[PDB]
Formats: C-alpha cells, sequence, structure tokens
C-alpha cells in the first residue's frame, strides 16, 4: 500500500536540506535532485513542501523528465488533503 503523507508534514520539507513536493497527488522527495534540476534550484524551492503541479505542467515536462520524476516518489497525499 502506498503510505500517505498530509500537506502539514510534507510543508516541513521546505529546503535544500530536505524538500518534498506534490505533483498531481503523488509525493516525491527530490532533496538529491536538487543541484542537477536543468531548471535551476531555486524554482524547485519556490514552491519547495507544496504542490507544484500547475508550475510543472505549465513549463511543459519531456516524457523524460516524467519518467524521472518517478524516481523520486515516496507515497501520495492524504485524500482529508486533497
Ligand atoms: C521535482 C520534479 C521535477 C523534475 C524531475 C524536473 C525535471 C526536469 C527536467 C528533466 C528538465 C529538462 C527538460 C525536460 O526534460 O523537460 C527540466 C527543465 C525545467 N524544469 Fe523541471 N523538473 C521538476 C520540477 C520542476 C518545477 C516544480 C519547476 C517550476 C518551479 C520546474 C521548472 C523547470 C524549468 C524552467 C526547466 C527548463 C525550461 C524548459 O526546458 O522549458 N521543474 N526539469
Amino acid at each position: 500500500a502506498v503510505k500517505y503523507y498530509t500537506l502539514e508534514e510534507i510543508q516541513k520539507h521546505n529546503n535544500a536540506k530536505s524538500t518534498w513536493m506534490i505533483i498531481h497527488y503523488k509525493v516525491y522527495d527530490i532533496t538529491r535532485f536538487l543541484s542537477e534540476h536543468p531548471g535551476g534550484e531555486e524554482v524547485l524551492l519556490e514552491q519547495a513542501g507544496a504542490d507544484a503541479t500547475e508550475s510543472f505542467e505549465d513549463v511543459g515536462h519531456s516524457p523524460d523528465a516524467r519518467e524521472m520524476l518517478k524516481t523520486f516518489i515516496i507515497g501520495e497525499l492524504h485524500p482529508d488533503d486533497r
């Protein structure tokens, strides 16, 4: 079963030492990619600990980027927060 994380817990992972993000209700820990993102680290920090779905789609990420995203998954957003 997937683990659920609350928005309350996810918001605590909002800096360079630990960055989590929600994208389409899936929760990712991208801390280790913060310095390797082709779009740079600052745009990730700007939305660290939050739902970045809209920004991820608006930028227009490639299929390869979406396959890479799967490698950072840790769970899904708790339903009380959906
Ligand atoms: C945490 C999951 C994310 C992953 C795995 C990811 C991955 C990537 C990859 C692989 C690229 C290279 C081009 C491509 O393949 O599309 C890229 C480019 C980029 N990303 Fe992300 N990204 C993520 C989140 C974001 C977020 C949240 C933002 C917005 C704040 C963002 C903004 C950008 C920008 C501006 C570029 C470069 C411009 C572009 O080529 O149009 N990315 N990202």
